[PDB]
């Protein structure tokens, strides 16, 4: 199961704090819950800001340039998508997340209200992706919402863990609050 192997917070979330300040300057121009920042960062590279992954993702909250990348360029007007270059750097890439957590907070996602269910969402929508996540209850993004609704953040992590595709899915949100307690 997803608790297994256990995952100890506290050394990946003591090196994540580290950047807060970056955190809460994204974060504010975003919209989005400094913690959160951090606690993504912590999960995806316990923070280290020179992090590449074998699917090739970089940096601190892990982003792919050819998908969340391309998104936050897209929404800020931009043609193309990063470097590996600007990733690197802990600013870019902590904007360009939190960015990314505002495009899905405002795109895939609107229409979430239980805002612990909402941040559920969010972690499984960013590390997995948001359209795999809804369609986990409908092809339709609208009745995928009302569903999930009708949820509070005990089911909709029971949900997760057996409509979800991917096996990690439930495993982030594990995560999630094994980074969010060792705040
Ligand atoms: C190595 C290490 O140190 N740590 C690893 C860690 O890297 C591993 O996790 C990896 O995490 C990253 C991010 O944290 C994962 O990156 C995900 O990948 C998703 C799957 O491809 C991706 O989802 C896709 O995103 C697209 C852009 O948003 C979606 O396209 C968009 O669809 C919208 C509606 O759905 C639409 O409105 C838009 O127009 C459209 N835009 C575009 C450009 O297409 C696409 O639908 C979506 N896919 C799905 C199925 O929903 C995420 O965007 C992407 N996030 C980020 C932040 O980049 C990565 O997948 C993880 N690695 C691997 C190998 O999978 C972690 C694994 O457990 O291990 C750590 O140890």
């Amino acid at each position: 199961d997803y608790t297994n192997p256990p995952w100890n917070a506290k050394v990946p979330v003591q090196r994540a704090m580290q950047w807060m300040p970056i955190s809460q300057k994204a974060g504010a121009a975003w919209g989005v819950d400094p913690q959160l920042i951090t606690a993504i960062i912590a999960i995806q590279s316990g923070g280290n800001p020179n992090a590449v992954s074998k699917s090739n993702a970089i940096g601190l909250m892990q982003l792919k340039a050819s998908t969340s990348g391309r998104d936050v360029y897209r929404r800020m007007g931009w043609s193309g998508e990063p470097t590996t270059s600007e990733l690197k750097n802990p600013e870019r890439n902590i904007s360009m997340g939190a960015a990314y957590l505002n495009i899905l907070e405002t795109g895939p996602l609107a229409g979430i209200e239980d805002p612990k269910v909402l941040q559920y969402a969010l972690v499984v929508s960013y590390a997995n992706g948001a359209g795999a996540l809804l369609r986990t209850f409908s092809s339709d993004r609208k009745k995928a919402i009302s569903k999930i609704n009708d949820l509070d953040a005990d089911e909709f992590l029971e949900h997760v863990a057996r409509n979800h595709p991917a096996p990690q899915a439930p495993r982030y949100i594990y995560k999630l609050e094994q980074a969010l307690d060792a705040m």
